[PDB]
């Protein structure tokens, strides 16, 4: 659109909200990059949170503790997996390619709205997904493109 805050988000009753707007991702956000292996989903919250790369394994164990103590709220990591117990110990691990499921999970642990903006090769938006009541402006802005996830920030 012209402002990103006023795009129009459709909720399910999960809370998870979706937007058709297709527009060129770059025009609107600059891109970051991060390491390109598994772990990129992590790296891409991290830098987001911290300007740093390094807190990556401990939002795993913030997902973590969240799987733990609030496992019905894992709407999608249930249908993925039989009980916390099991998704924990798959996440945990190295190289686990994080998505929607973590950040449903994220969402709710640190109160936070993320975007997972799913865009072809040139960057234009094929699907929108946020997870959280919040705006564009205040996300985590995510890229996930060619099967790889870098941050975004609002341009300027």
């Amino acid at each position: 659109s012209f402002h990103l805050d006023d795009i129009n988000w459709q909720p399910n009753i999960e809370g998870v909200y979706n937007s058709e707007q297709r527009f060129n991702l770059n025009d609107y956000f600059t891109s970051e990059k991060v390491p390109g292996d598994g772990n990129c989903f992590f790296y891409s919250v991290s830098f987001l949170l911290f300007e740093s790369l390094s807190e990556w394994r401990s939002i795993k164990n913030t997902i973590a503790s969240f799987a733990a103590a609030n496992w019905g709220q894992c709407v999608q990591a249930k249908l993925n997996y039989a009980n916390s117990s099991d998704y924990r110990a798959d996440m945990l691990r190295n190289y686990y390619w994080g998505g929607s499921v973590e950040a449903e999970i994220l969402s709710k642990a640190l109160n936070i709205t993320i975007i997972l903006w799913e865009a072809d090769v040139s960057e234009n938006v094929v699907t929108a997904t946020k997870y959280g009541p919040g705006l564009v402006s205040t996300a985590l802005n995510l890229k996930l493109c060619q099967g790889h996830i870098e941050p975004l920030q609002l341009m300027k």
